[PDB]
């Protein structure tokens, strides 16, 4: 953060993933997009049954990348219109979805 201040241990909703509250994780905490098109999406993308985002509901910058912030004019803010393009959920073991 920058001025810190509200700092608690808000896990991440993603699968697999490792992300609380370490020490030199400088990690950015970043909602689901309020955006139909993204918000569907980062749950389609996360792979958590048919869940919504409600409350503490968020995502590493790591599942992100990054590029998809708000960097090109100074910061670094995950942009409305972004999606997690990864997630490494290991499918099965290396076959696609098919199904
Ligand atoms: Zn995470």
């Amino acid at each position: 953060g920058s001025s810190g201040s509200s700092g608690m241990p808000t896990n991440c909703a993603a699968a697999g993933c490792a992300t609380t509250y370490n020490k030199h994780i400088n990690i950015s905490f970043h909602r689901f997009p309020l955006d139909p098109k993204r918000r569907k999406e980062w749950v389609r993308l996360v792979r958590r049954k048919n869940f919504v985002p409600g409350k503490h509901t968020f995502l590493c910058s790591k599942h992100f990348e990054a590029s998809c912030f708000d960097l090109t004019g100074q910061t670094r803010r995950l942009k409305m219109d972004a999606v997690p393009t990864i997630f490494d959920f290991c499918t099965h073991i290396s076959g696609p979805s098919s199904g």
